[PDB]
C-alpha cells in the first residue's frame, strides 16, 4: 500500500494516479515480496547537482516473476514513476511495462506497452484480440521510438499528453491493459520446454534493449556515479535471467 510512502505526496497528480491503480490491480494477487539486491527500498544520493530519492516495492506471483514498481524524484521538479512486470517464462505471458516523467511544465512522457516476448515478435493471440477490442486511442502528441524501442508492440503507447483530458485518457489505458494481462494470467498453460526457452530469451533481449536508454542512465549518473548507474540498471532495473 502506498499511504506510507514519502515520495507519494510531492509527486505529480498523474502520477499518483497511475501508482494507485497499478498498486489496485496487484494488490489482491497472491504476493510474496521479491527481494531486490541488498533489500533496497529507499534510497537518496547527491554528488555535485541535486538529489535523486527512489522507492522500490517489488513482488513475485507464480505467473510475474518480478513486480517492480519504482518512484523517483530529482531534487525538486523532476518525477518519476516505473512500473515493470516481468513474467515467469514458463507461463509465456508479454511483458507489461510504463514510465511516466513529468517536470514542472507538466508530464513530459508517458509510455505504456505489453511488450512480446515470442521470438516472431507477435503477442498472444488472445491478446492481439482483447487490444483490438479497446480500439486505437487519439492523442494529440505521440513520440516516436528511439532504436532500442523494437522491443515494443504495436500497442505501445508513447506520448507528451496536452491536457488533463489525454492524462486520464492514458490512465484509463494503462487500466485497461493490466485487466486484460491479469485476466490472462489466469487462463495461462504452463508451456514445453522449448517454449520456455523461446520466452526466456525474448525477456533476455528486452532486458538488454532497455539497458541501452541513455535518458534512465544519465539522471542515475549524476546522483550516484557510473559504477552505481550500471549496477543499479543492470541488477535492479533490467536484470538478465
Ligand atoms: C530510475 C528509473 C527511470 C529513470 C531515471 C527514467 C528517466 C527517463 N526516461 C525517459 C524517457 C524514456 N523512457 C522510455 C521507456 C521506458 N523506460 C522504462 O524504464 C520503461 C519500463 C519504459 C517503457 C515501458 C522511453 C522509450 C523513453 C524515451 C527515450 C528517448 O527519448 O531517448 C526520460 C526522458 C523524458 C522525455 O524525453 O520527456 C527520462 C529522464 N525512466 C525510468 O524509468
Ligand atoms: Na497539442
Amino acid at each position: 500500500s502506498l499511504t506510507n510512502s514519502s515520495l507519494m505526496p510531492t509527486l505529480n497528480p498523474m502520477i499518483q494516479q497511475l501508482a494507485l491503480a497499478i498498486a489496485a490491480s496487484w494488490q489482491s494477487l497472491p504476493l510474496k515480496p521479491y527481494q531486490l539486491p541488498e533489500d533496497l527500498g529507499y534510497v537518496e544520493g547527491r554528488l555535485e547537482g541535486e538529489k535523486l530519492v527512489i522507492e522500490n516495492r517489488c513482488y513475485q506471483t507464480p505467473q510475474f516473476r518480478k513486480m517492480h514498481l519504482e518512484l523517483a524524484k530529482v531534487g525538486k521538479g523532476l518525477d518519476i514513476l516505473h512500473c515493470v512486470m516481468f513474467p515467469e517464462p514458463l507461463y509465456g505471458l508479454p511483458l507489461f511495462g510504463c514510465n511516466i516523467v513529468a517536470g514542472p511544465g507538466g508530464v513530459s512522457a508517458a509510455i505504456a506497452d505489453l511488450s512480446p516476448t515470442q521470438s516472431d515478435r507477435q503477442l498472444p493471440a488472445a491478446y492481439q484480440k482483447s487490444l483490438a477490442e479497446l480500439g486505437q486511442p487519439e492523442f494529440e502528441q505521440q513520440r516516436e521510438l528511439p532504436p532500442w524501442g523494437e522491443i515494443f508492440s504495436e500497442y505501445c503507447l508513447f506520448i507528451r499528453p496536452s491536457n488533463v483530458t489525454e492524462e486520464e485518457r492514458f490512465v484509463q489505458r494503462v487500466v485497461d491493459f493490466l485487466q486484460i494481462h491479469c485476466h490472462q494470467s489466469i487462463v495461462a498453460e504452463p508451456l514445453s520446454e522449448a517454449q520456455t526457452l523461446e520466452h526466456r530469451q525474448g525477456q533476455i533481449h528486452y532486458c538488454q534493449q532497455q539497458q541501452k536508454n541513455d535518458k534512465t542512465r544519465r539522471v542515475l549518473e549524476k546522483a550516484f556515479g557510473e559504477a552505481w548507474a550500471e549496477r543499479y540498471m543492470s541488477q535492479v532495473l533490467f536484470d538478465v535471467i
